[PDB]
């Protein structure tokens, strides 16, 4: 993510013809402590997943930070910027991690006392996959400013914020998102699978 | 709501055979700011209100106001004492103003600018079907104190929370919230249809 948003695709992108331009970007804009973001994330995760497997999407992810204060430990921007941290080393790293953050035995309650510090955080990107320069670039808090900065950057101060293709999306059933992204890049393989499941989970 | 939560039932209420006492409570804890709490209600909330409809459950709101402060115009207090001024008058009429206070166009952004003040709430309860001695009791602010008192009377600090018979309930869709209020009642009168119809919503 090197750049505003991380993108996670998968090798079977369907792409605009005559481009390497993904016909169907769903953008998220995320806080890890908004509790909002954690039932959406809980609830659509698998099927973003599936939608990028199959190919049909490319999944943006800007990590924002609107919650960021001492009285929660700084949790939201440690871990926006952790996750930017996870996404130098591996993109996949970087979808294990974020599932893994807003996953409901994890994400810790927006006004409670306990957080995750930055030792939980390296060791949650330990689990995902990576070390490398992670557990410099958390402690020294390479991208804090930088997620500090994302809100004011891409004007969201609501989250989640979905958007496809750039236009703000009103989201609510994981199928009804599959139904938008069929809408745009047509019956490809897996699309009606995700569909299907997307009404069941 | 007279009494901590506002309880929401029909004259069907299925009750506990030699008893006046429902044989299903489900419990609901939230606050009318809580973007959380939004998305909840416009999901669950037209699968609550058949399961109230049908007998299946008593309802019981206890409208805490854990994210008041003076940087939301105490939007969190003013509101949640609201609808116990409401529910003074009607509870049908709660019911449709607690739906009115989480619909999309109605509830404010957490961290936003403009919250409904106390004429708006007085209107949107005239709206709701009641007028008597609302304005008033939100005026004069009559059920400030009480709902500031809420969260630590109820030990509740995230929203929304949920409990079913007193017992915590770790909800995922309302399908599954009427699978696990029929292990309680049976399959009374139009219970399947609740389950059919949450499926698709
Ligand atoms: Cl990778
Ligand atoms: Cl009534």
């Amino acid at each position: 993510g090197p750049g505003d948003a991380v993108r996670v695709t998968s090798s079977k992108l369907v792409t605009q013809p005559g481009t390497s331009n993904p016909k169907a970007v769903v953008s998220f804009y995320e806080d890890f402590l908004c509790p909002a973001c954690g039932i959406f994330e809980r609830g659509f995760g698998p099927t973003v997943s599936k939608l990028v497997d199959i190919g049909a999407v490319a999944a943006d992810y800007t990590m924002v930070a609107i919650l960021d204060s001492a009285s929660n430990q700084h949790y939201s921007s440690r871990a926006a910027a952790a996750a930017y941290c996870v996404a130098d080393e591996s993109i996949e790293a970087f979808r294990r991690f974020h599932a893994a953050l807003f996953s409901k035995d994890i994400q810790p309650a927006e006004l409670g006392k306990d957080f995750p510090d930055n030792a939980r955080l390296i060791e949650l990107a330990r689990e995902a996959g990576v070390v490398g320069k992670v557990p410099d670039c958390i402690n020294s808090g390479k991208y804090i400013e930088k997620v500090d900065g994302l809100a004011a950057a891409v004007n969201v101060h609501a989250t989640p914020t979905v958007r496809v293709n750039g236009t703000e999306y009103e989201w609510s059933t994981p199928a009804a998102l599959v139904a938008k992204i069929k809408e745009i890049v047509g019956d490809v393989p897996g699309i009606d699978s995700a569909a299907a499941t997307a009404t069941s989970a």
